[PDB]
């Protein structure tokens, strides 16, 4: 999107020091979600490798790579996985009211999905707790 396109951090690293460029990279206010949180260290790695440091680039990427083998299913792209689970809840309110004898066990199939949404976006889920 936008967070991995910052060429002006190279425009500080050749005026102020390469330590000062890494200090500039953390104090940008946009880094909220885990996608832009992870790409920022690669941007820190690009500034570190370009100007002649080339040893901090390993530890910037190794501290990147351990948590790179995570963030799998609903961490990256939370807008997509929220579209999946909101449909499985909206379909469960149609299948019942024809066999009224197995509705005593639908509640974990709802209240785990209904707790699967509050871990993603608590604002959009509040118009789904209606009866």
């Amino acid at each position: 999107d936008i967070l991995s396109l910052e060429p002006e951090a190279l425009q500080i690293a050749d005026n102020e020091g390469t330590e000062a460029a890494l200090s500039w990279l953390q104090a940008r206010p946009g880094i909220q979600s885990d996608r832009s949180n992870w790409l920022l260290r690669l941007l820190m790695a690009r500034v570190a490798e370009q100007t002649g440091k080339n040893d901090l680039a390993l530890h910037l990427l190794a501290e990147l790579d351990e948590r790179a083998t995570r963030l799998t299913l609903s961490q990256w792209e939370p807008e997509l996985v929220f579209e999946v689970k909101a449909r499985r809840l909206k379909l469960l309110r149609m299948k019942s009211a024809k066999t009224e004898s197995d509705r005593v066990r639908l509640q974990p199939d709802m209240e785990h999905l209904l707790a699967g949404l509050i871990a993603i976006d608590a604002a959009r889920a509040a118009v789904l707790c209606n009866s």
